[PDB]
């Protein structure tokens, strides 16, 4: 499927559900499609193949039902936000502000004002 | 239609309809006219004919009906707020100030300070 | 008319209707121009003649009162503002910081921490 | 009248009268100049036509007349307000801090917090 | 007068009032003297001629008199404050941040939130 | 493995246990690569292999499981605050505000205000 | 006195009290040197020999004496700030935000709030 | 050892003290590599060996202990903020707001406020 | 002497002297460099010879001493705090902003609020 | 010493006093640099010369006695404080926030409000 094509699921429906998982697991766009559909990209319009595969009924209404199934703890659960500052924290690409800022809020979430 | 003709409606009607409901569940013009009109695009000025096909009277009434017919809860519900925050903090293209009030929030909200 | 003329109404009254109503429901000039009047801009400065058409006798009451004539709930009713907020949210062309900015007033609003 | 000279009025006095009442209601100069004195623009320095212009003595004085004699009613009432306020939300060029800024004025005003 | 010459009044006594009016009244310095003074401007060092002419013993005692003999009413007052916000309001220079912050102080003096 | 492959786990498992520890003790990803699979960056697309395995269900179960098995004292104590602020201080790349603030925050912690 | 000598005094003594009355009113250096000791500027260094006559102890004495000597109603008083400000709002080359706060100033001085 | 090889200790074993010391009193890393690696840097990826050196569980278990073994003394203690400070305050090369509030800050702690 | 030699003193002991109280008066270093040593700057590093001669024991000494020995009247005075900040005002380079806010603290100083 | 030695102390013992003594009042590295070890800069690294010396266990014992020795009144007193705010209000390079800033915090100190 080298063109735009919305409706044409039923056929390929395993790679869908691979693709609404990652999606509802929160990780953004543009590269799933890389990682589900190879390198198709640059084929035409790569965002207009991507929302174009982004409309169709059958994502719509399986979106919504694994998105309203999902309990919000697997979203996010306190370790997962301190694991994430931690990770902000000990990249050295995140400009120094934003390091600091995240330092700070690792300081006020557990309470670790020396104590 | 490669021209800028308002009424030129109940001719092409499920195409309409279509426009009418991607644009009231909430995403942006232009591109929403390269899904369902194809890449009719550069034809003479895009914007010319997508704010020309946006000032029909038979869009807007319809546009008004549909719109005030979704109920407030397929719109913004708080586990949507949830996925698109999260949306935002796993994509490695937001820079990194964004990233961390979008942490901040999700923190805010699900009252995970530490607990 | 491809001069800069103000009084030649009466002659195209049902035109300048048009334009009396689309600015009044609040999009901006100069497209307007370009939907009603074609495409007789550049003609010479586009901006004097959109300004001269703006300053006349004829059209500065019949606008004032088509604006004193319409309802404070055709410009601005609480659906309006949830789906400008939601356009302005899903397009990814708004920078950051604004779509940060856009979710935390759409939390604010409909009362959604978490509740 | 290709010079620059302050004191030419008593023979044109209706094209003097057209200038206050059009600078009173609160448009810029410069432009209402080549509405009413039509392109002898750049014909010496333009602002020093402009601002020679603007320094006579009648002038002022049936300037300050004018401006002192309209009501504060025909300046600014709600409902203009609610239109500037519109006319900026739906502008796609005001950039995208300025939109949001407008939408929550907007909410401020009209008391539309989900009621 | 094309030196830089400060005491030279009381031959040319009627072109230094209309100055020290024009002064007084608040516009700016520079152009007054291309208005009073004619295009002498770019002689030597313009800037030297004007702040030569702005250190006459004459000239700084003329001009506190009058000065302090204008009433703090016809320099500020109301109506005059309300056409500069407007005139800041409907000037497309003025970027958008400025127009906002314009409307939201119309907003605040005239009561005209919503009543 | 130069291809992007997610499951070819049990053949090199001994290989992403060393990835999962090192990931969820906080480093970022990227360089891990390199740590661990050795040069074998810029194969193809190297965001592409990263984080195709970053998506091996094997994956992301072990590193939940062991990010849920860690105890929130391996990650952030004061010590380590104390020890990540002074790096901050004593790094003369930080730029010159981030170093005064890291300084305010050293200061506001350990009770340090002349006592 | 082309070269640059604190110690000259005495022999151009008339000249030095200009300076140190143009100076203590408040104007500022560089030009008021132009002003009384012509184009002597680029000499050499222009600033070496401005402040080398701003050294000298006849001068810090006499700047002393006449500046300890005048009433603090030459310097401000609210007429002059009333003018400056006016000055700084009639200026179409100050920027926009700075004419805002000027109003903003205007507004709050002279109880002008509709009042 | 030009290579990237993380288990290679227990051979050079006094300069893997050197550097664990050097980074637990707080320095940057990079240059305590060129210190007591000498000039190794650029030999391949220069972060890519530093980092691989940072990863050794020998290093990683050295580190923490004696981390957790210094008192929170030989840190920060008042006199050492009053030195680094100090150190902000007379380099000429930390800008001028940085200066200023090094200056506020330093005022605030030893209680210098004219007392 | 053109070579940076700290112990010199007691031969060139009066220009010593002069240095020491322009600086204790508080105008910048450098500049006092070439009026006091003349045009001997660019000799070497300009930097390097004007800080080895602030470090002799000699300046330490005596400049601590003439430092500890002036009253905190010499230094600022209400009178020329107001001058300053009038320079700052009437000086056509300071940018706008700044001018803004030196309007406004002679505003908040001088109780002329309209008063 | 062209070398990056660490230890060849006990030689050059003078030297590192006068090093530890400029460097604890707290003037900043490298420049001490150029004054007691001459013009040996840009002999291999600089930087690494530097810090090389910065790390010898004899220095770092002097340094933490002579600055643990030193009262907290030969570092900042208030006087100290006022010569350093009013150096920067005199430096025509601080740009003119800075400035103000200084006069403003000058202001607050001295209590010298008009009294």
């Amino acid at each position: 499927q080298e063109f735009a094509d919305p409706h044409f699921a039923a056929i390929n429906q395993k790679r869908f559900d691979l693709y609404i998982d990652l999606r509802v697991q929160g990780y953004s766009s543009w590269r799933v499609f890389r990682a589900i559909w190879g390198e198709e990209h640059m084929d035409g319009p790569a965002q207009a193949r991507i929302f174009a595969m982004e409309s169709n009924p059958y994502y719509r209404k399986q979106f919504k039902a694994k998105l309203n199934a999902t309990k919000t703890s697997d979203l996010w659960n306190p370790k997962t936000a301190l694991h994430e500052l931690l990770q902000m924290v000990r990249d050295p690409t995140v400009k120094d502000s934003s390091r600091l800022s995240a330092i700070k809020e690792l300081n006020v979430l557990a309470e670790i004002t020396f104590v």
